[PDB]
């Protein structure tokens, strides 16, 4: 096991302190800590030292939540990479919060017992959590093109509007092109609506306004 | 022997203080500059920079009492890995401390005559103690939520001074809960009170409490 | 599997910020980070992390096309780097996007099954993908001298733009050439024309014109 | 073939941006940078990133003027440490750019069949060439003294400015000495004319002034 | 013979500048640069540099005087690691100073003609007459705790004023302890007096008076 | 050959221009870059990045004597470091400024060619040739030590005026004790004058003061 810089934790403690949890700059700076698989005393720690006692409450039911729908989601497909082939391998919460036997506050030891797979789902359950966290502490359909803002922005801002909301994953897609096609002020309205190709996709729609926008 | 770096120890000894003996940031350094098994020279050194003169006596106190736990741990099992098969590698404090023979003042001889074992369970030790001195140097149930304050630092609050205190660690989420229910004046507690669900964790009920909460 | 630095990918993310997508020196990087070939999992955390959200799903388009590109060509020679003589080694896209058997999810897993010479198609195509959005997100011909404007300002804006477009490599002297000879306001125009010497290279007009420029 | 620190690089190309081409911070940074001896793949796109396009453009120039001085030379002396003994190791202007046969695009081919010598003189070649493009990049006989300004304001200005001239050499102290004596207003001029002792260095009139001047 | 690195030695100044000559980090420093034996150049150039005019004077004195109790103890055992075992090997103080044949301004000569032994003698004399300035350029028995002070920055000027002294090392505990108990206003005074337990450390003491302080 | 770092040269060109020439901690920094031998072409762009124009001037002209004074030493007497013992080997000023063949403008034949020991003498010619300048370019019978300043900061001001004057070598050390005798307010001028022991040295009567002097 080899810690985390404390010179890269500070950064990202003061980067969370003066721009808060939610801006983009900040969940892109946790992706970046969050890249290596950590150990659940890793993250732990990080959350510890980065949110402040309440987020940091929020956080660990968060977390604990979303471990507990990747266990039934284990034990509803014994092909786990967190599980093994026989009923022995089952892997219990106590293992994946660090509190089973021969983990309690020894990093070590927790490194030894792991599993690489248990170590992603993990560190993916926590970062879930993080955003959860980070979407509560401090609206997708109320967002308009300014008139002055560009194209990308407004993309921007509405796809992490409508990726970080409470709808289900199969209807982020719909959505976000139903409201390039009805916001995004009547230039680019008339633009997507006069496509002699039909866009099924985001990222089509996207494309094809960025190549056929009125340069300004 | 190869001593750790003044630079380090120096932004160790400034994050000390600024930020202090307990803060998270201070604690996830100190676990860095704690990665390698330290011998009783350089941890001493260590302790002797980033500390002042009290915090540094009351650190030598509780590092001599977390020593003579180990020491009585490993007269319960002669399989210490810091202990030997024969009694002949009973380990004594002289040897944990750096005061045995060929160790006084020598870090050489110190490094020559140490097992791996037993440099490991002399960091962990220093390490508990630090938390100790840290927890001692620097009231929950005088807290209430001020008239113009805002629920999230009032839970922030409450949780530090909660966590930060002398009380069981299985007693702490019932009290959280009870004092979110007592304290945080009136309206918030007409909003818990009401609460067609129930409540059984602070992060829950923090969650419906800035769902629910009267924007002004 | 060992993951990039969340450092460099923190410090490439704010070079994209600040320099664009476009920059020589944003493309420097990203070559510098695109040198060990990577696995699926890599590019794709990469380059969610670095790229806004449209971006992403342009580059996820343009990835997806040019890997397309390269199983065609796979299929035209079964001598690929990444196939193998027999049938029964040919490359799907749900091996090379990460999408197989064994690898969804899992980069140790990822890094069992995949060839280098697998590898080293999935990072070409993505750089590839990565120069079409870049040159996507975001005319030389309309570039003049303004009547206030230095010749030093308006050689760099036309060179820039001049090679930052969709001009063949063999094609940018010549055009850089002809557009100082009939932009660049009458006076300069009259000074490139009466050169006793022919000039044959943008540099040394632009050396000509400074030595014998109308100072004011 | 190991490339050069895309983080010195960036410091590199900051430095150039703030301090200009011809700052003497810049030129021992670039010696710095000049320190191994590089290959034509490093310091072609050390260039390019560094500078912009039309002083790459001169760069490109002026690099290709002095290996052609260098040719010139080489094919003046066979014992040239880029030449060998026999006419079979004489050395192409396509060798020395790079554009030789296995060379093109490719660093490590490049590393492999290049010489040391070949090496130390194409880096040579791109300082002296950095050196005239800077000089070329960005009057001293209309140089006075200010009425308030002080000597050795006006001393540094007319240094530099004569230092930084199309004269010769061997030609600069004695124009300094003599524009000492003619400009710089005539209480200075007094003031140097009136010397017991001839002065014949700018370093021993400005000593002079510096004592004997009118304290005000 | 390589010199010290210039960037060490002025990290080395500007910690002696800030944090002064006595400071346990200052020693730290000095010990990490005193490792690898010096010859007479390197000390003398070191002390030239870190220290000011009255202290390198102070300090060429108290050098004099341990170079030369050392000589004394060399002519008083003829089997120092700087002498040899005839008389022709005899140390003089040219040698040590050097200021001997072969040695004056020159390190390469130097480093040439002088033992192992003898650098680390003279190493050993340079820190003990560092000691001996530092403790000597810029009182534990008048110390007070004020009417308004609190009892950590008490402890903590009495500890420092107390280790900071001319008392041996095992005479500090001791007096700390009992000044602790006589100094210390009288609301303190009686608490460490009826304490039930037998307070033998200042750790002990500064723990119970903590504990049990009048909070105010 | 390797180069001085362009970090640690702008560091100290900023540094110059901030303090200013003079100051205490502007000669601590240049003796820090002065630390091991540079070649004749290091100290020439040193000076040439960290100095001015006219300081420049100046600069040139006071290496140039000292040079040539110290040459004046090497043909008074065959011994010097920089010399040899037969007539071969004597150093001409065009080996010490760089000026001789095979070193023009060649750092690396440069350092191939050059002794130590003229390495030593051309750095301490510069050294003292950076002291006249900066004594030059922007009163020891005027100090006085204020009614509130400190005997070690009067000394330190009092021991730089005196040596970095036009007084002979051997002229200092007496005029600094009858400074000390005369000036240094009268409380410390009656503590000098009531010595029971006589005080020959600078060193002594500091030592003597700091012992003795009225704690306040």
């Amino acid at each position: 096991w080899t810690p985390l810089e404390p010179k890269l934790i500070t950064r990202l403690a003061d980067t969370v302190r003066t721009k808060g949890l939610r801006s983009p700059i900040t969940m892109a700076e946790v992706e970046a800590l969050m890249s290596s698989p950590l150990l659940p005393h890793d993250v732990t720690n990080l959350m510890r030292v980065i949110l402040g006692p309440a987020p940091y409450a929020l956080w660990m039911d968060a977390w604990g939540v979303q471990l507990q729908t990747v266990i039934a989601a284990a034990t509803r497909d014994p092909r786990h990479p967190a599980n093994g082939q026989g009923r022995g391998e089952r892997t219990n919460l106590n293992r994946l919060k660090g509190l089973a036997d021969g983990m309690v506050g020894n990093p070590q030891g927790q490194a030894a017992l792991l599993r690489p797979g248990e170590l992603v789902a993990i560190t993916a359950s926590a970062l879930q959590a993080f955003r959860e966290v980070a979407r509560l502490a401090e609206p997708w359909a109320d967002i308009m093109q300014g008139p002055s803002e560009s194209f990308v922005d407004f993309a921007n801002r509405l796809i992490k509007a409508v990726e970080g909301s409470d709808l289900p994953p199969s209807a982020r897609a719909p959505v976000i092109i139903d409201c390039f096609r009805q916001k995004s002020q009547p230039d680019i309205q008339q633009l997507i609506r006069t496509a002699p190709s039909t866009l099924t996709t985001p990222g089509e729609i996207i494309k094809y306004v960025l190549d056929r926008q009125k340069t300004a």
